[PDB]
């Protein structure tokens, strides 16, 4: 039936392990986005995961149907389309929508990890809008577990996406996930705030990572944002996790209260 009762209509994008499309229902006209993969069992750990959100900052899931090999996984269409296309390429958008939209992340990061779950490849596009522009936190194929009966593992796995990803994942045999998840929150607020992203890899090898190590500010991405959003950024974009801001810290930090507008 699944043809027989939707039918897809486009190409939205791909998540890290598959892909998915706009469907519109044949009877009601109804909007959905629709993941389909074809069946290794990654998705069981996807879709179970998926069961567990229920936040304002996390995209609804509505379920899953079987068919043939194929599996169906459908949720609610973002009708705003994602914040990677809110971002005008070398400048980025107004303070304010930045700021209001890094709330928003926050909070549905705050969610995901008192869940305990990791999403691990938090980028724009992967942060999509309602009608009301409210953010929402989408794909967890690569979400995981990182705390369970109130113990906290270590992740092992590198994944993600390279100018995302914190630099001890590049580093570290073993290292925690919620760090992660703040560095790649910082890489956005970056993106945000310049239209541009600050380094192609936080490695040695790459020299606009050196010289933000070496501080020099006066350079791009950073000359484009204002003092009291890249004190935050140098906070967050600490390369030693454990002297890397935690979230409860973020915020209480002063361009994260400050009155916008
Ligand atoms: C008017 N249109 C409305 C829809 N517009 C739009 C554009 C991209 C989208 O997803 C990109 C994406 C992001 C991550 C992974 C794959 C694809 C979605 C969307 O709703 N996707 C979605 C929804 C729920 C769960 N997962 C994805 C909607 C574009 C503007």
């Amino acid at each position: 039936p699944f043809v027989e009762d939707w039918d897809l209509v486009q190409t939205l994008g791909e998540g890290s392990f598959g892909e998915v499309q706009l469907a519109v229902n044949r009877v009601t006209e109804e909007a959905v986005a629709v993941k389909i993969v074809d069946m290794p069992e990654n998705i069981k750990k996807e879709i179970c995961i998926l069961k567990m959100l229920n936040h304002e900052n996390v995209i609804k899931f509505y379920g899953h149907r079987r068919e043939g090999n194929i599996q169906y996984l459908f949720m609610e269409l973002a009708s705003g389309g994602s914040l990677f296309d809110r971002i005008e390429p070398d400048i980025g958008m107004p303070e304010p929508d930045a700021q209001r939209f890094f709330h928003q992340l926050m909070a549905g990061v705050v969610y995901l990890h008192g869940i305990g779950i990791t999403h691990r490849d938090i980028k724009p596009h992967n942060l999509l809008l309602d009608e009301r522009d409210n953010l929402k936190i989408a794909d967890y194929s690569l979400a995981t577990v990182f705390r369970y009966n109130n113990r906290e593992r270590l992740l092992n796995k590198m994944c993600g996406t390279l100018p995302y990803v914190a630099p001890e994942l590049l580093k570290r045999r073993e290292f925690h996930a919620e760090p992660v998840d703040v560095w790649s929150c910082g890489i956005v607020l970056t993106a945000m705030l310049a239209g541009e992203l600050p380094w192609d890899q936080p490695s040695d090898s790459c020299q606009e990572y050196s010289d933000w190590k070496e501080k020099k500010t006066y350079l791009n991405p950073w000359k484009k944002i204002d003092s009291a959003p890249l004190a935050l950024l140098h906070k967050i974009l600490v390369e030693n996790p454990s002297a890397r801001i935690t979230i409860p810290d973020i915020k209480k930090d002063r361009w994260y209260n400050k009155p916008l507008k």
